[PDB]
């Protein structure tokens, strides 16, 4: 029993967090193989690469020296070629993840670990992150057996306290550029399978109270969750809960039928999971795997 | 900016972390240089559990009785012994990836990262507190006995807890790594309750103060309040009492966002009286208790 929210452990990122200087700024690298990778703006970013060289990129990994050999830019992310291959590097691929998909962040200061946290990526494409300065470079993953995915490379904080950042392709997520300018987070939505999945977890640990007899079709509970800021529900994501409709005897329609009087109602003083707001960090996956133990 | 419930890296811990199997039963077990730290309940059937005699069943245990695994490489044990309710189970072979590390025995209130395994092997990492009744409030399942409770500040893994049993509301129980268990607890099946829950106000108070930091002040007033007054309104929310320790832990918070501890102390009250209102505080809807003064400041 026990519903937290539960990062994967990142004992096989942890040995891939270097330190990337480069004059003045200092920020995290991930090192995989000969190549670091880290957020471009570290350094018109072909014309700020090219009086570059190789000497003046200091990658520290721990207490130890790595010679760039090579850069080259890939979107956002800069890629600097080493001479040692990283002996931790793990099974890895590199995976774009969509909007709330859930990922764990290692959160790094000048290449590293201070802590490690679940997120997921808002509708809006902004993380509700916690980084302060020094934290770029730090990384979002999953971990699918013993291949670590690597999913979001964080370059920025906007002025609601949200953070931007790219896959590790470097290319953005949401509407974002690696540029001091003007940019603002869009309305955030809430991610209603997440939040479908974390009353499927309620229900698998004892909370029922919100339980009811009722069911909707479909296209109601749309109309409902589109007036509550809530993202639409899809067929797919009806489908993907259905292992926990099963566990449970609980039908998605049935559940969105509870979903729907909580958000016409309210928790009325009472909680789900220690909760008084309604959690959407928690992915159908993230609850099955959870509610049934699978290990790294 | 933004405040998450933050684990420490569990990387150090993971490294440790093998399977141990006596007779039926497979547990959890911390491998530190050439010593397998585990439940001593990985001795037991459910037929002992009652009224296990743990010396009793020690004794007639032999070392190939207990197999450890590291990963796909079985550990020999060549000695073992009990101290309190943890089995130390000697191996032929050091732990290669042992960190540098400590057992410390924490105080309720105090928090701590959690890497649940089953069959010796990670699964998740998250936050948890030692509550004022002594259990956590984790997340385990059927095999997660043996998995540890950590802080790891300035490169030092200090190992605070091991998971031993959950009690009948869902909540954990367990012991730090000398054997010791938190709480009024017994490894027995015998009818045991965590008591009365109490929400730990130093750390509702140190949550606020990362509000502030955070930019959040809808919650502040004019009011201050006697710390004899703050305890008295608090104790009767189920809060623990504020004691004076608390209040000189506060003074960093307190000096960096111009909030005496005392006003802090009011706005708490305040809260307590009327909710939030439809409001928020760092995206929570209650008042957050599992982050110390210690996990504010090294987080903000
Ligand atoms: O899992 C246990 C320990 C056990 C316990 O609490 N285990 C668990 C821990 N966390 C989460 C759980 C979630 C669901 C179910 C069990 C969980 C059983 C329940 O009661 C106690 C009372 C005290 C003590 Cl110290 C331990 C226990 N055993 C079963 C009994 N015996 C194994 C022998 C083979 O039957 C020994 C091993």
């Amino acid at each position: 029993s026990g519903f937290r929210k539960m990062a994967f452990p990142s004992g096989k990122v942890e040995g891939c967090m270097v330190q990337v200087t480069c004059g003045t700024t200092t920020l995290n690298g991930l090192w995989l193989d000969d190549v670091v990778y880290c957020p471009r703006h570290v350094i018109n970013y072909e014309d700020l690469l090219i009086r570059k060289s190789n000497h003046n990129f200091l990658v520290q990994a721990g207490n130890v020296q790595l010679r760039v050999i090579g850069h080259s830019m890939q979107n956002c992310v800069l890629k600097l070629k080493v001479d040692t291959a990283n002996p931790k590097t793990p099974k890895y691929k590199f995976v774009r993840i969509q909007p709330g998909q859930t990922f764990s962040v290692l959160a790094c200061y000048n290449g590293s670990p201070s802590g490690v946290y679940q997120c997921a990526m808002r509708p809006n494409f902004t993380i509700k992150g916690s980084f302060l300065n020094g934290s770029c470079g730090s990384v979002g993953f999953n971990i699918d057996y013993d291949c670590v995915s690597f999913c979001y490379m964080h370059h920025m904080e906007l002025p609601t306290g949200v953070h931007a950042g790219t896959d590790l392709e470097g290319n953005f997520y949401g509407p974002f550029v690696d540029r001091q300018t003007a940019q603002a987070a869009g309305t955030d939505t809430t991610i209603t399978v997440n939040v479908l999945a974390w009353l499927y977890a309620a229900v698998i640990n004892g909370d029922r109270w919100f339980l009811n007899r009722f069911t909707t079709t479909l296209n109601d509970f749309n109309l409902v969750a589109m007036k509550y800021n809530y993202e639409p529900l899809t067929q797919d994501h009806v489908d993907i809960l259905g292992p926990l409709s099963a566990q449970t005897g609980i039908a998605v329609l049935d559940m969105c039928a509870s979903l729907k009087e909580l958000l016409q109602n309210g928790m009325n003083g009472r909680t789900i999971l220690g909760s008084a707001l309604l959690e959407d960090e928690f992915t159908p996956f993230d609850v099955v795997r959870q509610c049934s133990g699978v290990t790294f």
